[PDB]
């Protein structure tokens, strides 16, 4: 019964351990990335859910790798997406919002005038995007080759990350969650793989750590570190972005950073739902020696994996996400025992209510 006792996170008490993790739904209105209605009701039927994590949410129109993908940068998405953190309140949830810049995993027809998209150094994602075809239906295209970003820019990215920190903020989200994983901007920056700058953003982890930090510290006196969450995924490779030959060193050095300031939570996303090994207890033990907040795992979870982890004080919280997809009340679900839907993956990027909307609750 801990997976269902309450937790301090940040600012705000989840009601139980079972989080929702961030899921990229691709039903925005284009142009615009404007949320719906729709996603309002998809997630105020996962309310009962400790902490719901938004889909990935664009912080500008250069952020911007998927199409149908929400944004919080102009006045009418945070409109929107008022809607949604007001429905999810009501009935006692409680919700953040993931930001992101998906740098080099983008497609130059989703950006403004159609350029390249931005990354730490001009190397190619080596994945796909997804964009819309002529139904307005979600296809996977290769991504575009990505153009080095300026020293001069950088600030603009901080800026970028800290306006729409403000705009969560206004929008009524109760934390922010800064998407710092699976191959997207802050993660390529941090990888040695993907990052070959040799000005002070390259080359020393402490160099590729330099802007995720900035933007945490711009989160910080911005809002608070009470409302900055951050995901990491710093052991393995996601959308063929690897850590690194030192990647345990180097997750200990950014995980070492982010505990020193305080930040609400710390969200990993493991290995084993990208086929790898697992954490050892060893490698856990150590994170948890850096990082004091609440530690939240994700990826492959099960009720067992979690009560045992969170027995052993490794971590605190567990976030479903294809579980949550297919289930509106996992948290009932999960106390009493009770069978989960089976998911409909046909439905799970763009389309409308069906395979989003229409799952049965008990
Ligand atoms: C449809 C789908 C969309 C996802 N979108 C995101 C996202 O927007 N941001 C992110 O950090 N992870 C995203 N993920 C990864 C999940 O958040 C999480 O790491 C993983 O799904 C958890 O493993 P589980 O599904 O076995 O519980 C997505 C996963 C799926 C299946």
């Amino acid at each position: 019964e801990k997976l269902y006792s309450p937790l301090k996170v940040g600012a705000i008490t989840a009601a139980n351990r079972i989080f929702m993790a961030p899921l990229t739904r691709l039903r925005s209105i284009e142009p615009g990335d404007i949320p719906t209605p729709l996603m309002a009701e998809y997630y105020r039927q996962r309310a009962s859910a400790g902490l719901i994590i938004s889909e990935a949410t664009q912080i500008s129109a250069q952020a911007k790798g998927y199409a149908g993908a929400p944004g919080i940068h102009s006045p009418e998405q945070i409109a929107a997406w008022k809607k949604i953190t007001a429905g999810v309140h009501a009935e006692n949830g409680h919700m953040a919002v993931q930001l992101w810049h998906t740098g080099r995993i983008s497609h130059a027809s989703l950006q403004p005038g159609g350029q390249a998209p931005v990354a730490p150094s001009a190397l190619s994602a080596g994945t796909r995007t997804s964009l819309r075809d002529e139904n307005g239906q979600a296809i996977r295209v290769e991504t575009s080759m990505p153009r080095a970003l300026e020293l001069e820019e950088i600030p603009g990215i901080v800026n970028d990350f800290r306006q729409a920190i403000a705009n969560a903020r206004e929008a009524g989200f109760d934390l922010v969650e800064l998407h710092s994983a699976h191959g997207f901007l802050l993660h390529q920056f941090l990888s040695p793989s993907s990052n070959h700058r040799t000005d002070q953003y390259g080359g020393s982890v402490e160099n590729r750590a330099r802007l995720v930090l900035e933007v945490v510290d711009a989160g910080i006196e911005e809002w608070g570190a009470d409302r900055i969450g951050i995901r990491v995924s710093p052991i393995g490779t996601f959308q063929n972005t690897d850590n690194g030959p030192n990647e345990e060193a180097d997750a200990l050095y950014l995980i070492e950073q982010l505990g020193k300031r305080g930040i609400a939570y710390l969200h990993m996303s493991e290995p084993d739902w990208a086929g790898g090994e697992p954490y050892t207890d060893a490698f856990r033990e150590k994170v948890r020696a850096r990082f004091h907040g609440p530690i939240i795992g994700a990826g492959a979870y099960t009720v067992e994996k979690a009560e045992t982890l969170i027995g052993k004080g490794l971590i605190d919280a567990v976030a479903f996400g294809r579980d949550w997809i297919a289930n509106p009340d996992l948290v009932a679900r999960l106390q009493r025992k009770a069978e989960l839907n089976p998911q409909r993956a046909e439905s799970f990027y763009g389309g409308g209510a069906e395979g989003y909307t229409d799952y049965p609750t008990l």
